[PDB]
């Protein structure tokens, strides 16, 4: 029976992986809350890895935030993520954990990358300023993995997810991520019966979204793939695998779909006097598809179920 | 032997007309798929009308969609429908086709029209924003007909159907039309044995529904009526004829009837915290009834047969 440590099991992605691994007895979960184990503490982390018998590690712990947070607390974002990665990856190796899955991020790719973005797009150009500190910490995490794989013959894999959404997301008004922000706004506009909802921009830019449950499934899939199969579809110094749908949709389509899901009857209005971001941003998921994994949750279905979760848990935001 | 061209013969309404005209040898059908004839291409359309010997035309081709589609692709909806109408109607005239039937839509009437909506309700007030582009294209199609009738002495008739349902409807999860959306939801809720099915709104608004086969019958009836009889019951600049049942029923009654048809045993729940649309929306079918046509398919019977079709074709959605 495999003993799996899911770091950051309370977070959005961490909890999703947990929900799925809990539904099978060939795995035994070892979980620690931030109060039980502070991942920033090296000694604490090494002690934990020395005391427990861990077979696999899902590194889903991180200091995550929106546009305001990343620009307001840059030092916290680069430092905490660098330490959490270093502590876990080093401790795992020191205590013979051979399997580990590192979760990166799509905001790690160059601002002006070629679309759709293949894995080789990594380090090909300057990063988006807002995400720079966080992005550097994440890239360093991938290279730590590749470096341990090379030097010690470890099996530390990594996946790069696209924009995620689903239960346990930050539905707070402070969150800048489009899906949870719009679900919230359309929910209130519907409740207060507002004549319209104004969204900044033209609505023409194209984005990609993946439901967190699909994300968890793909993660477990990549983690459990045969080592020979994984080596065959990656390179030692370009080992990360993009995880997404490969399908993009306009912000207009997204907003209009959310309006429908929520039962909003007013008008959705795009204020084109405000600037748009990059015209298009989506991942090339060829590598993942060749590894035999395809997403199951469509946008409409995922938004409807996420809204349902939001309804049962709104007294938390 | 009459040579009839049914444009858009693969669509819901188009195929219904075809099923009925196929069941009679006094008519010979000329059909072209989108790959055989792109209706947006003027030259292609005029060439087709020049090469074939068409006696009648049923203009059932259109760019149709739900709430999300109409608000997401407004330009495609107004443009494609305007071109398809213009191309066909002009080509028909240029090549001496004297008989043509144009299929409009109920969403063409003013948002705040008087109920039941008589034909004279056309252009009496502002349109529902969601349907505005599509509605303008459709109204332009009716006026093209009236204009050719007036200037060239043509016999281009038009019918305005109410909400339609039946086989070949879009049963996809993306579809916002109430009947196919509810048949699908109740089907899955019944299969997964869900305790309840929540529907947005109070369930009190009243809507009218017509089975597509009745629609096809009425269309053929109006098309084949004697010219003197048609002129007698219409006006040159108010020539369209409403096609529907003239009977309305609440959303509550509709949902409850679908639940029964599907064999659902759970509870149907209306969430009244979500807004309703207009309280009532149905057509005045006096003109059609005076022309001697009455619908044959009742709601329960039509839903049962449509569900039956859905069951045999579910591996398409
Ligand atoms: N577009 C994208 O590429 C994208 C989008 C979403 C997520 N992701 C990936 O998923 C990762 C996780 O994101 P998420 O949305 O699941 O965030 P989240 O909900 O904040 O998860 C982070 C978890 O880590 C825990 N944690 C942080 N610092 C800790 C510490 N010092 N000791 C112990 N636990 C600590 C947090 O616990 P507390 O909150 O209890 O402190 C939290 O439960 C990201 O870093 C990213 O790589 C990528
Ligand atoms: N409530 C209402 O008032 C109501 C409700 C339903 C229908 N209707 C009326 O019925 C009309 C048809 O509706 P429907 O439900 O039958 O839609 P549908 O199933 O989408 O039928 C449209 C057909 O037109 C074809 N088509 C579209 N563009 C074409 C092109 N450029 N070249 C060749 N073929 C083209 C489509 O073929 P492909 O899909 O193969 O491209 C499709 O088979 C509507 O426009 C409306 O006037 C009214």
């Amino acid at each position: 029976k495999q003993r799996v440590f899911i770091a950051g099991h309370r977070g959005m992605v961490g909890s999703a992986i947990r929900r799925q691994l809990e539904q099978r007895g060939d795995v035994e979960l070892v979980l620690r809350t931030r109060d039980e184990l502070n991942l920033l503490d090296s000694r604490a982390v090494h002690d934990f890895f020395a005391s427990e018998r861990i077979d696999q590690v899902y590194l889903a712990a991180a200091k995550v935030g929106g546009i305001v947070a990343n620009n307001t607390y840059p030092a916290d974002f680069i430092y905490q993520n660098m330490m959490i990665e270093s502590n876990i990856i080093h401790a795992a190796h020191q205590n013979d954990v051979n399997k580990l899955l590192f979760l990166g991020s799509s905001c790690i790719y160059p601002k002006l990358a070629k679309q759709p973005m293949a894995e080789s797009e990594l380090l090909q150009g300057t990063l988006e300023p807002t995400n720079e500190p966080y992005a550097i910490a994440k890239i360093a995490g991938i290279k730590l993995c590749e470096s341990y794989n090379r030097q010690y013959g470890r099996d530390y894999r990594s996946v790069m997810p696209t924009n995620l959404y689903g239960p346990h997301d930050n539905f707070h008004p402070s969150n800048s991520h489009v899906i949870p922000a719009l679900l919230r706004r359309f929910h209130e506009a519907t409740a207060q019966n507002a004549p319209d909802v104004v969204v900044w921009g033209s609505g023409t830019p194209m984005r990609e979204f993946l439901h967190v449950d699909d994300m968890a499934a793909a993660s477990i899939h990549v983690m459990e793939l045969a080592h020979e199969v994984w080596l065959e579809n990656t390179q030692p110094m370009l080992s990360h695998i993009n995880v997404g749908t490969g399908v993009d949709c306009t912000i207009r389509e997204l907003a209009q779909t959310i309006a429908k899901v929520v039962g909003y009857k007013g008008r959705v209005v795009f204020d084109a006097s405000k600037p748009d971001g990059t015209p298009r941003k989506l991942l090339d998921v060829t590598r993942l598809h060749q590894l035999g994994w395809y997403h199951e949750i469509s946008l409409e279905a995922g938004l409807a179920s996420t809204y349902q979760w939001f309804l049962e848990n709104q007294d938390r935001f």
